[PDB]
């Protein structure tokens, strides 16, 4: 399969979440995505075919992890949008107020800008801290998706965010969205990655 940021992945055989950022780890392939996506070993599907296994992941406290592929699949340095593609040019963290959007399987390609950062989100399963917080909207399925500028510069992975009802806070209006992202940053020195850049 060929990998780009955005696209739906299954994790054993149940769950969805997005791709994040095709990441390489010596010769390994790979590409990070959220920790509450999966538990390490789980596997991970792309169209009904097995891409990758989950390699290490941290969720709650932070929500990161890394999915290790087989050599088979095709790392690109590109996130979804529609039909077309950004491509991923570095990882330069943006300020507070810098415009960026993600990408995902819900709610597609949306933008906004950066609002907040060292957030904590109080999930379920426990305390999420230091998260970055946007107001593009998102919905359920969009976790681990990525965010970038359109500049072409990688920010983090799809965490959560004040979903509505009818499961994605789009309908509401920017001022009252909450979608936060785990920073790119501290999961590529953690695991050691590299970006796919172009």
């Amino acid at each position: 399969a060929n990998i780009v940021g955005g696209i739906e992945y299954s994790i054993n055989n149940a769950s969805l979440c997005s791709v994040g950022f095709s990441v390489t780890r010596g010769a390994t392939k790979g590409f990070v995505t959220a920790g509450h996506c999966g538990t390490v070993n789980a596997t991970a599907r792309i169209g009904g075919a097995v891409v990758g296994t989950f390699a290490a992941r941290v969720f709650p406290g932070n929500d990161r992890a890394w999915v290790s592929l087989t050599s088979a699949q095709t790392l690109l340095p590109r996130v979804a949008n529609g039909s077309s593609f950004v491509t991923v040019r570095g990882s330069t963290e943006a300020a507070v107020g810098a415009a960026v959007c993600r990408s995902g399987r819900t709610t597609g390609y949306q933008c906004g800008t950066i609002t907040a950062k060292n957030v904590t989100a109080n999930y379920a399963e426990g305390a999420v801290r230091g998260l970055t917080q946007g107001n593009a909207c998102a919905g359920r399925g969009d976790s681990g998706g990525s965010w970038i500028t359109s500049a072409g510069q990688a920010q983090g992975v799809m965490s959560g965010g004040n979903v509505q009802s009818n499961g994605n806070n789009c309908g509401i209006p920017a001022s009252q969205r909450s979608s936060l992202f785990e920073r790119l940053q501290p999961i590529l020195s953690q695991y050691g990655l590299s970006l796919v850049t172009g």
